[PDB]
């Protein structure tokens, strides 16, 4: 309950500065790199081998995997500056703006802005601009710059709306067999955004573009973590509203997807992270 994860649009200027500084330190110490790599690894871990499902996406473990990923990230932040917690990007309200790219999240003192079409959509403003911030490709080799291209695709010209979020919150089952991209009446799948896709979490990736657009190499962009903090909150809100439901599958899903299975690359189980308050943190909205 102690750590409070705040909306980005509410943070003081000094708070935004301290978050950025701490991420920059993490990167400099080489700690940031481990999080980009953990993510690419998990996506190449299919469950079972040959299938679409992987340790971190396109199945039941999606939500607990990323909650565990963010928890560890935030712990590392905390090591550097005990007063720093993970904010969340409330994309569904930015969606309501005339030009969501005008959002305060994209200012030069925070995330930086959109990509420069003259330079192949290389980002050149903000603390993460090419030259200030090195990036890595899928193979682990330098790629030479953060890229972004807001709303450029025909699939995802807009962020998801407050209605999309409310509607996913109405779903009664946490997931359904066969626990994959085709799962119907499934909260995990709806939030993941496959149903008439891309929606919700997937749609946000496509909207940002650049490294965010490609699931390996999505965490090269600090914004990845604000997006996933917002996804963690929506999940947290759902758990509150449907206190009677629990994670599924409890058993008989593919190994790595069940309630008491280790989530590659770690030993942590979905059970280990089910109660977000027992992990030491809460979202401002609860309070
Ligand atoms: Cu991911
Ligand atoms: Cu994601």
């Amino acid at each position: 309950k102690y750590r409070v994860r705040k909306n980005v649009l509410h943070l003081t200027d000094t708070e935004k500065r301290d978050f950025v500084r701490t991420v920059l330190i993490l990167k400099e110490k080489g700690i940031y790199d481990r999080y980009i790599a953990w993510h690419g690894a998990a996506g190449k871990f299919h469950t079972p081998p040959g299938s679409d499902r992987n340790a971190a996406h396109m199945s039941s473990a999606f939500l607990p995997w990323h909650r565990e990923y963010l928890l560890r990230f935030e712990r590392d932040l905390q090591s550097i500056n005990p007063e720093v917690t993970l904010p969340y990007w409330e994309w569904e309200t930015d969606a309501q703006m005339q030009d969501p790219s005008q959002s305060q999240i994209w200012s030069a003192d925070f995330m930086g802005g959109n990509g420069n079409p003259i330079k192949d959509f290389i980002v050149d403003t903000g603390p993460f601009a090419a030259g200030r911030w090195t990036t890595i490709d899928e193979q682990g080799n330098p790629s030479g710059g953060l890229k972004r291209n807001f709303g450029a695709t025909k699939e995802a010209p807009t962020l998801p709306t407050r209605d999309d979020v409310l509607n996913a919150l109405k779903i009664t089952q946490y997931d359904t067999p066969p626990w994959d991209m085709t799962s119907q009446n499934s909260f995990r799948n709806q939030l993941e955004g496959f149903i008439n896709g891309p929606q919700l979490h997937n749609r946000v990736h496509r909207w940002v573009g650049g490294q965010m657009g490609v699931f390996p190499t999505a965490p090269n962009d600090p914004v990845f973590f604000l997006h996933h903090a917002n996804v963690d909150r929506i999940w947290a809100v759902w758990q509150i509203i449907h206190r009677n439901q629990n994670y599924q599958p409890m058993k008989n899903g593919p190994f790595g997807q069940n309630f008491r299975d280790p989530m590659y690359p770690w030993n942590t189980t979905p059970e280990d992270v089910m109660n977000h308050r027992k992990l030491g943190y809460v979202y401002d909205i609860e309070l």
